[PDB]
């Protein structure tokens, strides 16, 4: 007897004020945060409908640890366009990851966020080469737009799918 | 790339006047048909969640042939719990939907129809004990009180689901 | 901000054989289980709306008390709010409530808790339990009383959400 | 511009106790109402798809026991005349609760459905013969529901809405 | 008993062409109407779940009197963000609103739309600061991109409901 | 008896490389396709309400031909902003369908996809004028950002039901 819809542990990662909060509350309030209130550590569930199959989305959003790092199935690795330094900090979020899970193949999406914003320092190309260098997806998005928003995190469902099988 | 949800074709069959077409536009219009006009060959579709999949029922209402019986991927097999022939026809049915197919091993439920009415001659227990002999689920339905029809629909779609 | 759906814990409790894990299945898969597989403990979810609120309901199914146990206490103790099953073929399941709820009161440790008096099996014929003594020991609790049949599905959404809805109450 | 879904105006109207109230809130909170609590006037919203088209159900529950008689009738857009199979006078009213109904509408042609109620209880007094005759000779469907089981409930309601729409066209 | 759905009757407010229409088609058909058709009075009602309940929207859109103030619940202010008078006009929208309801504290949203337009003529930083002295959101929009059209209208709702308790 | 939703079979057709993969992806997955993967044929379904109504888009994504052509009840003809040489492309299309479903009055909306690229080479009122000139709606797209997306294919369906009255 299936005894009720598929969970799937979302984690969100990546440097203080990428737009971790803002993308989550856009994914689960339709709602833009404006203000910058810094997050401790935050929980927040959401039923979708992804490639047919209802499920539930646990998404754990953190601060700018082992574990969180440790019970989630997937991770959002978040920087922002317009901050290089965000960029930069992805490769040890992902190793931090990496030795938590102590695992070489962990579902994973590289998520360039703020791309509404005029302001970029991270090409699109550089951003796309580094994901290809782990194996993941790259999406751009945008909070306030909503802009990839579903997308990134659907994708990462669909790569904990395919890491389950 | 998935391409949207999963189709099952299921094809409903058994004697005239068993109920097969009141159960199918219960299911589909939520409606009981009181008038008894036979049907020579009517398709429906419906889109439901089983067990978290979304699928797509499409769904062939037949006549009291090899074409449908080739094209279907689960049959219900439905005789009327008050008419004791239609409960014997099954077997027929059932021979005629392998030798089709070509296969012993057919998604296939066997449902017995008109359970809200005084009239039994069918006893749950032989039903039960034709269904174990072939290996499939028994399931009691009313197309007028409602009892069973989504049950009969769903439980084909899992005989389907277990047998891919 | 809203996080998300609210969340409802409910316990399914009562004699062996009265039909729990029936209720809950109907409830779940729309499928009416013909066997008798007795439950040790099970757990279901299901995402629904009740009265325009989406909620989750986390489902415990649990085994008819045939004797002591401490892992029992605990899983009970997790329970918002509890359905308690009788068959009304079977005056025995329906005499068992008053264990069942004093159970409840004790893990609890509380005189009220959010709870349903649900009659199962009412498509049977054997009836050994009235619709009025079940009302009036409903009453006497100061909870509401369903009658209900996994087969046909009567009464099953209804006892559930009603119990969500004395959740509610008793959190305002 | 489409501007939101199709919106249909339902009454339910028959005598005192046959279950008028038990009926709708079984279709709005899938909940049977035990207690018998007199209706003054209340009503209720509910968004359905019938034959895939959304719509609004805007549901008056009536009383069964004057001005404000009048004004439900006019706007109500469709009918549902309930008896309790049990209860034969319930169905011998019926008649006048049609003619009240055109009376309040001023027209002949009402969309309307024939409801006859507590078909689970076992004191049965009107044969459902007699109800689809009387439906027949109206020109309008019967369905038995009860709102302690459920049987009929929905059907009851959507067959009144594609009662409408076909008066409509 | 609960007899159905909560309803909130809203009313979109502000200058002739900010895209008061636009804005609620986006929101009821998923359409951008690129055409200018002046509105004379217009009602559109849509079922949408907003925090976890459902509810039914009665949206009145109105041309750029008394009797659809009074029966308002709240109020979608609007001006276009490349029309400087349309911004300086919603003081005047605003005053009308408090006046017909008789009321300091009507639940309120401050939108500015055709957020996608180079023509910016109204600073985000003098909305906002607007905004903040009303006590209300500000929301910047797009008709056309659909940015921010949920939002507003979500928002409103949920200072509707901050307002009844 | 209604025997289940109403079906509209509907095809994207246009020069290769203006998105027409992209578009029907975003529509079915809310994923945006990065890489350029060229189609043969491809088909979709997706269960939609549009005005009110329940409905089943069978949707054919084409290659950039007679039995498509023949069975498909409308055609969403896409160009991408960026390559004129996609827009000039459209009036074959057009011709092409019109050829094979013997019709001169083909439901069919035309879409100028990639609208969220600084490129443009075709300007939106040049695009207008070609549809008014058709008798047909105008959408500008993207599959990225996913602006106008679902307004392409649901405008589409309601130009089926305006032809089948
Ligand atoms: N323009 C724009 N602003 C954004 C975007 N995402 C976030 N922001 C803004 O960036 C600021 C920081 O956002 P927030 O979600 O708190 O970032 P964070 O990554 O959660 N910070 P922390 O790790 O301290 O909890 C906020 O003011 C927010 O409005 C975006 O996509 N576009
Ligand atoms: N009481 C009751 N009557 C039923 C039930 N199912 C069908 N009927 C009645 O049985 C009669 C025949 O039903 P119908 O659906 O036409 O049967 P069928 O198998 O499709 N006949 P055919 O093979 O001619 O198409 C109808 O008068 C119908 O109302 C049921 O479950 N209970
Ligand atoms: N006729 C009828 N039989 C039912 C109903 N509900 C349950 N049953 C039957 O009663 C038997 C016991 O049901 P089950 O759900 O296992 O009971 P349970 O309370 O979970 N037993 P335990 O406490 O051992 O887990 C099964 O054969 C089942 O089909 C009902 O409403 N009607
Ligand atoms: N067994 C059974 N009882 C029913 C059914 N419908 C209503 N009842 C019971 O009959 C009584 C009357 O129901 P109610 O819905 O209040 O009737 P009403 O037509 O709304 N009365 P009024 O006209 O005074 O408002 C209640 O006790 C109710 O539980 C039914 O289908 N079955
Ligand atoms: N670029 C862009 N154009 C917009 C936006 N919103 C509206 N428009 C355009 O602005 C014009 C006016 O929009 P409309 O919705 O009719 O505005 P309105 O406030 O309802 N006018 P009125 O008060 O006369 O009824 C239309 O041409 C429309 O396409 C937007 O967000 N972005
Ligand atoms: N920026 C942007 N890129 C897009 C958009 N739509 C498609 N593309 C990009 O353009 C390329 C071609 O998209 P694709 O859908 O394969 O085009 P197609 O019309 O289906 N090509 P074909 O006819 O060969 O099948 C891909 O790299 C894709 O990412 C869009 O709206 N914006
Ligand atoms: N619902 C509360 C829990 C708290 O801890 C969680 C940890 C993870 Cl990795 C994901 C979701 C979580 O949700
Ligand atoms: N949708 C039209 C088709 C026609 O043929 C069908 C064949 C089967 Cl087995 C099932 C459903 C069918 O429906
Ligand atoms: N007279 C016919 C009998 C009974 O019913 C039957 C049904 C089928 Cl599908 C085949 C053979 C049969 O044999
Ligand atoms: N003698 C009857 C027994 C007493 O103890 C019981 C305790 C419970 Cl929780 C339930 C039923 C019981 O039945
Ligand atoms: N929704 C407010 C209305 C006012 O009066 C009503 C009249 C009818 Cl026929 C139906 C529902 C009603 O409720
Ligand atoms: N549903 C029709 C009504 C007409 O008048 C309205 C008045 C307001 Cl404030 C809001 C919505 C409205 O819609
Ligand atoms: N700015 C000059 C006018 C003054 O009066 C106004 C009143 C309203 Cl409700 C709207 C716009 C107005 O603008
Ligand atoms: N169901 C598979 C079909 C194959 O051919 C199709 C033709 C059209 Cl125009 C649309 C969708 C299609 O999908
Ligand atoms: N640019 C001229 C070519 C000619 O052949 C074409 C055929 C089609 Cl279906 C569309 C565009 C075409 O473009
Ligand atoms: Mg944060
Ligand atoms: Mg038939
Ligand atoms: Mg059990
Ligand atoms: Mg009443
Ligand atoms: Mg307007
Ligand atoms: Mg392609």
């Amino acid at each position: 007897y299936f005894q009720g819809m598929t969970e799937y542990k979302l984690v969100v990662v990546g440097a203080g004020g990428v737009g971790k909060s803002a993308l989550t509350i856009q994914l689960i309030q339709n709602h833009f945060v404006d203000e910058y209130d810094p997050t401790i550590e935050d929980s927040y569930r959401k039923q979708v409908v992804i490639d047919g199959e209802t499920c539930l989305l646990d998404i754990l959003d953190t601060a700018g640890r082992d574990q969180y790092m440790r019970t989630g199935e997937g991770f959002l690795c978040v920087f922002a366009i317009n901050n290089t330094k965000s960029f930069e900090d992805i490769h040890h979020y992902r190793e931090q990851i990496k030795r938590v899970k102590d695992s070489e193949d962990v579902p994973m999406v590289l998520v360039g966020n703020k791309c509404d914003l005029p302001s970029r320092t991270v090409d699109t190309k550089q951003a796309q080469d580094l994901a290809r260098s782990y194996g993941i997806p790259f999406i751009e998005t945008s909070a306030k737009t909503r802009q990839g928003v579903d997308d990134a995190f659907y994708t990462l469902v669909r790569e904990i799918r395919k890491h389950k099988e």
